């Protein structure tokens, strides 16, 4: 179908070759940025940024984004607006649909976003949601392509270690699906995705030269990986209980300098959407290294994170390009 | 001029005359911005938002009709500034009349609006105030005309059904008196709005050709309506511990569509200024809901908001336009 | 020497020739403004505004000075975002300045905005820390330029009364540094400043034809001032508790008429940071007033507050004159 005035929910909405065009126009409008060169795409439009979840990353790229390319926006925080409260999804979109000509969503269920774009009669991008975060894997793929320049996806293995069953491991499902990605998911059985979203992903995966490994081996799950990626292992949103749960769960499999080791592989990088919990440098982070005793670092050592192998945030700034170009795309011809 | 640098804190602070000027500058604005030809006239104004309330509607119009405008804003929501706790507003006034062309205000008493309006020394508009909302029925009178083309006001019966004396009841009132519309309040006694602006409100409504009508009878109350207006039964910033007694006092006054086919006439349309209860789409809504045995809406019923004679959409639309008049004729020219 | 490309967190990381020149350029963008002959400089830069304590002057200069020079902001305030609750200083610090030209901070110890600026990578500026305010004494020394013409700081007496080891306490001593006033601290010993920083900062006050004294006599500070300058006794993130034992220790340092008359100068001028607490028209400033029988103000009464001798508004006004000669001599040549 193409880009121009399609919304951008999840990635399976999409086919290898879309997004391949993606991550092509992400690369030169970073390029354009760089070197004075950028045109304004988006001059006079109106973006609505509704967030129903904190975010630093995500609400500042939507932002820089937007201002380069001539736009205008509107936050709409966790706080202060009628949304979800006082006022229906349904309703909400048809009030910011006749005002804007995008908007960002970021929240709960992938219901409400859905529901959010067949409303709103303009352009809709899930900006997270509790079961994807297809701008991020914009973000990672496009990193791990100037990582390894001139090397297929279905050329690089890819390591996502933890949480396998929040909206990343589902994420990373679908970017294998479309790229050929070898990827490995290394969790327990607890907290595998869904059975039937792996092999639907899987089969694609393979059509396009990858595959789709689930293991609770860490040895043999991150045997050769080019890159390892995690991610907190409970996710904003979720009860705080599920933390003495998930560290039971997920503590064995903390990326760490064993790990990075057990990949025999000297050039391996590390990825991390963030926000981490690296050390004892945040409220909650220290609350939890004392509370579970993980001194160091919790999904991550502080040691891989800060190590030479760690680009982190290279796949930061890339939030900002591939958000540029999903709107450029999508909002201009 | 005669609106330069004139402020906006309730409808009887003008004239027929000027009332039509600012809904003719809208329906302007509102075809330039859909044609394409939108000429600038703020560009370079700096506008102050003063939320202490939450807003979806009123913060996007200002928002984007600023942008499109060529201005600038800077949202200062419920938390984040020192407003109402740690300074006085008519410290605030002064400080923010240095820095900015304008301010919106959104909140609590009339009478805070109307002392940052004393010492702002630049054009204040009230974005609404526990007693006034006229920016809200600015948007419903070109609504109205737009759905009842060639027809004046005095041609036009207009009935607003539940709370009569809250913010949207007393701009019910002003409305009228600027416009000789033929309005019926149709609430319980105990929600009529304040005689003494009842009558003062009526002379000047009849002096234009129409009239104003409180009554408990809602049969008798809608009958010939154009149009039949409704708004939450407990606004916003009232004590919860006013649920029960508002619910028990209003229930009855529930725009549905025994009361829609009452009016006897098959145009009548629906206006609702929002957000509405109408479903158990909202957290409060439901919580509301099952806790007073109201399913299927509360102050009017899902099916009548979304029937074919529902024109909430439209009419939340226009709440951009004409509070983009408003800015347009108080800063410019 | 210069401001190009460098940070803004404390005034004794410059000269007073560097300070003389910011202080100049300020006055020549007010003056810009004023005549409508400004000519934007930062047109196209996006710059992060942090905010992890509330504001209303500073967060608006920010904004209205970026507006007025073409660039554009992002503001994040104290909820919303993963600052320190999920996210560290240093990983916010590389994430932001891959995105933004610039970043404003405010918020508690000093050692979060020298952590922020080591890994930014970006100039950024301090708008309010626990220990200093440099952006506020900018505006502070332009007014009192302003107000007595032709006249070198070294040439004025400036009196600081109440809390002078808060970061407004701090401030002075630096400013006084740099300029040569003749300042002096009238507070009770608990509250006098650090002594290391009084010594570094009398020599150099010295060194420029001031001085520095530290009193608890009133008469005796404030004889021959030519500004009385006040701040509350208790500071934003300071314990609610402290409002006991503060007023206690500092009601006797209370700004009022009699110690304007102790000036023993008709023209005397009154300078306040604000916020400022005069009268009952605040909310933690009702209360205070009846719950500890401080009438007619706190730090300063309303009478002083709203005197002819007051410029507070002057001061308040130059808050944006300075912060944006701050980041158009930080962003630009
Ligand atoms: N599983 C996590 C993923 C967080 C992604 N956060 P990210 N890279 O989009 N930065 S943020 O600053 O915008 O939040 C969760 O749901 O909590
Ligand atoms: N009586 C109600 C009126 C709400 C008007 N809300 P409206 N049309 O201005 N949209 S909002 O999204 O900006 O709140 C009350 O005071 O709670
Ligand atoms: N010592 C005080 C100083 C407050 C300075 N506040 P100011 N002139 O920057 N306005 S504000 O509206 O931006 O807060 C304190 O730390 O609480």
């Amino acid at each position: 179908s193409g880009f121009y005035h399609k919304h951008f929910l999840k990635l399976l909405d999409f086919t290898p070759a879309e997004l391949n065009s993606l991550l092509q126009l992400a690369a030169k409008l970073k390029a354009d940025k760089k070197s004075g060169k950028e045109e304004a795409k988006l001059t006079g439009k109106n973006i609505a940024l509704i967030f129903e979840k904190d975010s630093t990353r995500t609400r500042c790229s939507f932002e820089v984004a937007a201002y380069d390319q001539g736009a205008r926006v509107t936050y709409l925080g966790p706080s202060g607006s009628q949304i979800g409260h006082k006022e229906s999804i349904k309703d909400t979109a048809r009030v910011l649909g006749r005002m804007y000509d995008g908007i960002q969503y970021r929240g709960y269920g992938q219901e409400i976003v859905e529901t959010l774009a067949e409303y709103a009669s303009v352009p809709v991008w899930n900006g997270l949601t509790n079961e994807f975060h297809p701008t991020q894997l914009l973000a990672d793929l496009l990193t791990m392509q100037e990582h390894l320049p001139g090397k297929a996806f279905n050329e690089m293995t890819l390591v996502y270690a933890g949480d396998a069953r929040n909206n990343m491991g589902n994420s990373m499902l679908e970017a294998a699906a479309l790229t050929g990605l070898d990827l490995r998911l290394v969790a327990p059985q607890a907290c595998w995705p869904e059975a039937a979203l792996v092999t639907e992903c899987r089969a694609l995966a393979q059509q396009n030269g990858g595959n789709i490994t689930l293991t609770e081996d860490v040895a043999k799950g991150v045997e050769g990986a080019d890159f390892i990626y995690t991610d907190v292992w409970v996710s904003m949103g979720e009860a705080k209980e599920k933390w003495a749960e998930r560290i039971a769960l997920l503590r064995e499999y903390q990326v760490n300098s064993k790990m990075m080791q057990l990949t025999g592989n000297p050039e391996v990088k590390f990825l991390h959407c963030l926000p981490a919990f690296h050390d004892d440098q945040t409220t909650l982070g220290k609350k939890m290294a004392e509370e579970f005793g993980l001194h160091g670092g919790m999904e991550v050592t502080d040691e891989v994170f800060e190590s030479a192998a760690s680009i982190v945030f290279d796949q930061a700034e890339n939030r900002m390009h591939t958000i540029k170009a999903v709107m450029v795309a999508t909002l201009s011809k």
